[PDB]
């Protein structure tokens, strides 16, 4: 069973700009197997709108190539909680982020979370964040993850993370 | 930097029989990373030898069949540590096992153990044992992992965790 607890009191502008996947994790293994695996997603910019929606660009694998993806999120009632519509997942979950160095989210469908829970630890820099890392472990002990990815500072200014 | 600490006082004639591996993990993220990666293979029977010898049954995926595999390793000075020659690996290192329920271990290559080391947890029934998992988390938490995959009691009866 899954249970996430999104932030509170998230001030969305303060996530603009420049961001690096450090790790992801997934309830399912097929989400994260493999570089081609449909969750396999690598977090360059959180563009927040003046309507206090969200625009996500990234880059994933897809027919040999290292694409471009925009994910367009809206906001809703919870600070924390957009809708999507993409990579088969329909909500978009930040569970924490001090603005500055680290910001922790998920993905997942509502209709099949156990199918399709995905979440990520950012990072500004691309370094590897200790202490990012363990806020990032400690959400995902309370969560039924079966894959976990952990990335170095080479993969991280690498195209699609090689 | 990696550091291994093998079992004190392993019998290895007891580890003898069906196993299932539940879980494993590695240092770099390649080599576990899709079904075909070269670490990802399923243990299903450690059958030791007169001379303190061990043979390992497996199951491993290879141009696109499941395939079974046997590998020979060789007793050293150090109990819990034998000589192989697979998967270019060349030790086969045992962590920990109480005989009856779980058993963890893991392979490297000595001359580059942060590009090699892959480690399992074992269990005798094909169920998840949640205490098994807790030391080998326990054991990892103090090595340089990249990516961690957990199989559920389907995928442990399955061919080649499918």
């Amino acid at each position: 069973i899954i249970v996430t607890q999104t932030m509170k009191g998230l001030d969305i502008q303060k996530v603009a700009g420049t961001w690096y996947s450090l790790a992801m994790a997934a309830s399912d293994i097929s989400l994260l197997d493999a570089q081609s695996a449909p969750l396999r997603v690598y977090v360059e910019e959180l563009k927040p709108t003046p309507e206090g929606n969200l625009e996500i660009l990234l880059q994933k694998w897809e027919n040999g190539e290292c694409a471009q993806k925009k994910i367009i999120a809206e906001k809703t009632k919870i600070p924390a909680v957009f809708k999507i519509d993409a990579l088969n997942e329909n909500k978009v979950l930040v569970l924490d982020t001090d603005y500055k160095k680290y910001l922790l989210f998920c993905m997942e469908n509502s209709a099949e979370p156990e199918q399709s829970l995905a979440c990520q630890c950012l990072v500004r820099t691309p370094e590897v964040d200790k202490e990012a890392l363990e806020k990032f472990d400690k959400a995902l002990k309370a969560l039924p993850m079966h894959i976990r990815l952990a990335f170095n500072p080479t993969q991280l200014e690498g195209q699609c993370h090689v």
